[PDB]
């Protein structure tokens, strides 16, 4: 029930910085931030798990992929795409 | 059992607007925008609602997050992201 | 059960695959390309099947939209957006 918001650009940097909205309390708090800046990442839920998919760094568009995990707070690294994808579209099916 | 396009850019400005497609007419019909343009903005679905989440407005990278309520037909505004983020991923969980 | 990456931009091309990520055996693999190169591409998923939708191809920001069958693992075009829509966020509700 919260919406999380991982990573992006700011005015300033791409960003691994990581948020979640209580739509309860209209709140926003920070969570633990993504291995890596990923702006033009795509996100897909499952399994209770969040996947950020690709993206963009500030230095290389990117193939990797991490997952979070809500009740430890952290992300990990798994297998990465095939190929190098910012601007992806991320759909669980 | 509709798909929402919320905002993006077209060849010539950045987007308020928002259509909704119905799978069994194959129609796309405008709704009501935004209240800022956003393209790069994440999009997820809590509660009935439709929460449009940071962007970038032609002006600026935005925190700002407004939510559409499809009974009423009306976005509102509600509290914004720690920090501006475009080309952000959004997920629910 | 299976996550979707559709479509984005590489370091050298935008892109027309898609690749589908199976957490239990942390893999990914290629499945059917979209008929048109894609980044920035709003995706969802809606009655067994996934929309792609807009983006930019590396010509044009695009209006048009197109389903996916996992089961024919094909992608067929549908009815356009009223607008072209790069960078657009799409959800199901």
């Amino acid at each position: 029930g919260l919406i999380y918001a991982v990573g992006g650009y700011d005015g300033n940097t791409h960003l691994n910085s990581v948020e979640a909205y209580d739509p309860e309390r209209n709140e926003w708090s920070l969570v633990a931030p993504l291995s890596t800046r990923r702006s033009g990442v795509g996100v897909a839920v499952l399994n209770g798990l969040i996947y950020a998919v690709g993206g963009y760094d500030g230095n290389t568009h990117l193939n990797s992929v991490e997952a979070y995990d809500p009740e430890r707070n952290e992300w990990s690294l798994v297998a990465p795409l095939s190929t190098r994808r910012s601007g992806v579209g991320v759909a669980v099916l």
